[PDB]
């Protein structure tokens, strides 16, 4: 190929994520040449962050694209796949407090404090957990939301992903990291995913070195849960996964938009984090849009099965009524 072309969105955070994956690639493949191509990008739309870069992949204008994994739908268009799931960075949601409120938590904020978040998932869960704080929409990239917090005196705090603040070099602004019992994260949050042409074997070979087995298994379970619920962007759905002591634990929840209705449950499966790589057959189907033929397939299937199992438990307890009501609210 002589040159590997890497597509990226133009935002600073997207460019930093892309550079971090390219740096890892260069550490495995010293001397290999990489070329970063940043493309102008943009309810309703199902893949706001991915369509234009997918078109560049389809026209062989780039060879791989770096995304936040949570920005990739659980069903991709048929000519694409996720060829790498990188080792997870911190998946949790985070609170940034107005400078006047340094030392606080959401639990010690005065009642009626205004907390900025535009995420349905975050807003449902935090309204349930903090019924006397006011959760109000806020718009902007990371820099803009920080400025709105620090100045216009409207917001006492904002909710952002920990990983986003850390990639921007703003670790010091993370004032509180929310536990799962306070706010479970989005499916895939904190993991980077690399999207490629589904039958481009050369590139799938190269990027397979980036797969982190523990993160791959966790993200397969989370994505399989969300896919079986068909949560989309209009319904609050959230997860927590952990691999410990030979088990994969998946917690999954659905909420009404105001957080007053909720179903949440935890299942576990015995799944060993594979330490060996493999050269698996090319015709094995992708799992929830992910190609990882160099990672043993047994555990991946077991993780997908855990996600389906948990979604089915939630459906048997009424999740479809919550989803339908939330989605009727467009």
């Amino acid at each position: 190929m002589r040159v590997i072309r890497v597509g990226t969105r133009k935002s600073q955070l997207a460019r930093i994520q892309t550079d971090s994956v390219v740096a890892t690639l260069k550490a495995s493949y010293p001397g290999l040449q990489f070329e970063i191509i940043a493309m102008s990008t943009t309810i309703g739309e199902k893949s706001l962050f991915t369509k234009e870069l997918e078109h560049a992949l389809e026209k062989n204008e780039v060879d791989l694209v770096v995304h936040s994994l949570k920005d990739l739908p659980t069903v991709l268009p048929p000519g694409f796949t996720i060829g790498a799931i990188c080792k997870r960075e911190n998946p949790h949601d985070a609170v940034v407090f107005h400078p006047k409120f340094v030392g606080k938590t959401l639990e010690t904020l005065p009642e009626k404090s205004v907390v900025g978040t535009s995420s349905l998932r975050r807003a449902a869960q935090l309204q349930r957990k903090f019924p006397h704080l006011e959760f109000r929409s806020i718009q902007g990239n990371l820099n803009t939301r920080l400025r709105k917090l620090d100045e216009q005196q409207e917001f006492s705090a904002i909710i952002l992903a920990t990983a986003g603040l850390q990639r921007m070099g703003w670790h010091n602004r993370v004032g509180q990291i929310l536990h799962p019992e306070e706010c479970m994260y989005a499916v895939g949050q904190g993991a980077l995913g690399v999207e490629v042409r589904a039958k481009d074997q050369d590139i799938l070979d190269l990027v397979g070195v980036l797969h982190d087995p523990e993160t791959l298994l966790r993200c397969i379970a989370e994505r399989a849960f969300l896919r079986h619920l068909e949560g989309g962007c209009s319904v609050p759905v959230a997860v927590h996964t952990a691999m410990k002591d030979g088990q994969l634990y998946l917690t999954g929840g659905v909420w009404s938009l105001d957080g007053s209705d909720s179903i949440q449950e935890t299942m576990q499966a015995t799944i060993h984090v594979p330490a060996q790589h493999e050269d698996g057959p090319e015709d094995d189907p992708q799992l929830v849009g992910i190609t990882a033929r160099n990672i043993p397939r047994g555990p991946q299937l077991a993780a997908q099965n855990l996600g389906i199992s948990l979604a089915n438990l939630l459906l048997s307890k009424g999740a479809k009524n919550i989803l339908d009501v939330a989605r009727q609210l467009n």
